[PDB]
């Protein structure tokens, strides 16, 4: 199914990633909406970015 539990978990994980600016956050969210089938890969990249942006 297009908007499965997968898609849902990615949305709320990305929403709560701390090190993303707001622009980045809503960018990954827009991608999730524009292409639900790749929700897994969007989530990975968001974590990858969030983690690459921890202060100190």
């Amino acid at each position: 199914n297009k908007f499965n539990k997968e898609w849902q978990n990615a949305f709320y994980e990305i929403l709560h990633l701390p090190n993303l600016t707001e622009e980045q956050r809503n960018g990954f969210i827009q991608s999730l909406k524009d292409d639900p089938s790749v929700s897994k890969e969007i989530l990975a990249e968001a974590k990858k970015l969030n983690d690459a942006q921890a202060p100190k």
